[PDB]
């Protein structure tokens, strides 16, 4: 029995709603993709199909673009991957863009894969498109990603027989723009994308009352807030540490639609997002962009030292509480951790405390894995109470946001054993 249910909305097309009280962390729906793919930073870094980061991965030696953990991803991937395989081998040195391989794998999924578990609510074909609100300037990125998809799926992929019945590949690539899902790892890495048509039904709020978690490919829908019955089920769309102002532009330009909620209408946090000198924080915003693609392909050196370039700077520095600031704060707080500096990491971490719990209100996943990365730093430098303090305040969110059925918790539980037996 499902403690949700589809329905139609008044001016947001179809969204979802309780069935049930609900109350926070209660889980409220699992899904494996219909069809994901890992991200071109971490390809060769992430196992394909379980999306774990390793020493050493083996590659398909047809195709030598997949990757993978162990030979039973390898083998397991393969129905998923067999027809990809080739239009990806035959075009190298040419590897497509993400949302193209995407789309490869929802038709091969649609073509030859059996009923989906994860188009029980919502099906593929049921997606919004928001063609009617698309710029023609989106429009002519459409089109050249649908002579980029006939161009790598040729091998595959001749005519429309063998693409499903009255499929369109510009109305399924703007479907692909508004309801793909970014999936991210335990360490809130970014990793790969996916299609949940079932979770596409849930609109966005810039307050929401649920939450997603990854555990691989897998995807938990939570409450984390109280939900009364024929409430609206809400997430987030976009990271927390965007102003409105941001949050304005990219909900235009990927879901066509124009925000009201209170926290938009108020530019609520605005001001303390962007505290300190403005010339100052437009360049690490600027800077921002090379450091976020360096850690996107897990060049963690690099990204320290731009980010120590900018974090003990010689010239005018920035509050911890400017969003800008405590991006570059969290980059090398992962940088560190990653290259074993652990003192120079919890000085970082420890730093991001208190905006990240200014910023991410409740229970944010985000927010409960920072905090047992900054309780499993203390605690491994034998700051016991400190650690506990962490460590547990991190089970008071991730049990809300994490579940019970994600491996994480299970971690967390451990860390907080051993630092109980310390103490
Ligand atoms: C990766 C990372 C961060 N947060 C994330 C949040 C989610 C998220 O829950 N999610 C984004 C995709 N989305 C969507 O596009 O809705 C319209 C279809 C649903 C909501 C995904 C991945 C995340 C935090 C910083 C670390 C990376
Ligand atoms: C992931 S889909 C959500 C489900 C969608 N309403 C449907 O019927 O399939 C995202 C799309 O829903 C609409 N939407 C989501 N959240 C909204 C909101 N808070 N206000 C207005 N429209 C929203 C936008 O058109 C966006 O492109
Ligand atoms: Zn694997
Ligand atoms: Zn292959
Ligand atoms: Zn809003």
């Amino acid at each position: 029995p499902l403690k949700v249910e589809k329905f139609a909305t008044a001016n947001r097309g179809n969204g979802l709603r309780a069935v049930t009280p609900l109350r926070p962390g209660e889980l409220l729906f699992r899904s494996d993709p219909l069809a994901y793919t890992v991200c071109k930073g971490s390809r060769g870094v992430v196992c394909d199909r379980c999306l774990l980061g390793k020493e050493k991965l083996m590659r398909c030696s047809q195709c030598r673009v997949a990757k993978y953990c162990s030979a039973k991803c390898q083998k397991k991937a393969w129905p998923d991957h067999k027809r990809e395989c080739k239009c990806l081998k035959s075009c190298k040195p040419r590897y497509p863009p993400d949302s193209v391989r995407l789309l490869g794998r929802v038709v091969f999924k649609l073509m030859d894969g059996a009923p989906s578990e994860s188009e029980k609510l919502y099906s593929f074909y049921d997606l919004e498109s928001n063609i009617n609100k698309l710029t023609e300037d989106r429009k002519e990125g459409l089109r050249q990603l649908v002579m980029t998809f006939q161009h790598f799926m040729r091998e595959e992929i001749q005519d429309a027989s063998q693409l499903p019945p009255a499929f369109d590949l510009f109305e399924a690539f703007a479907k692909v723009i508004c309801n793909s899902f970014t999936i991210c790892n335990a360490e809130m890495q970014e990793v790969g994308v996916g299609l949940y048509p079932s979770i596409s039904l849930l609109n966005h709020s810039c307050d929401p009352n649920c939450s997603i978690v990854f555990n691989g490919p897998h995807l938990l829908l939570r409450a984390v807030r109280d939900i009364e019955v024929g409430e609206e089920l809400t997430i987030c769309y976009l990271d927390m540490l965007m102003t409105s102002e941001e949050r304005r532009k990219q909900l235009r330009d990927q879901y066509c639609f124009e925000c009201d909620c209170f926290r938009c209408q108020t530019q609520d946090k605005d001001a303390d997002m962007l505290t300190g000198d403005e010339q100052v924080w437009k360049e690490v915003q600027e800077s921002l962009k090379k450091i976020e693609e360096l850690k996107a392909h897990w060049k963690w050196e690099q990204v320290l030292a731009m980010c120590q370039a900018i974090i003990s700077s010689n010239s005018e520095r920035l509050p911890d509480i400017n969003i800008y600031q405590l991006k570059v704060l969290d980059c090398a707080m992962d940088a560190c951790i990653n290259l074993g500096l652990l003192e120079e990491a919890l000085f970082y971490g420890t730093r991001t405390m208190e905006p990240y719990r200014i910023f991410f209100p409740g229970s944010h996943p985000v927010r409960g894995v920072q905090v047992m990365k900054v309780g499993k730093l203390q605690l491994h430098q034998g700051m016991f109470p400190q650690a506990m303090k962490n460590l547990r305040l991190a089970f008071d969110i991730m049990r809300v946001t994490h579940g019970r059925e994600h491996s994480l918790i299970e971690d967390l539980i451990l860390l907080l054993e051993e630092c109980d037996a310390n103490i």
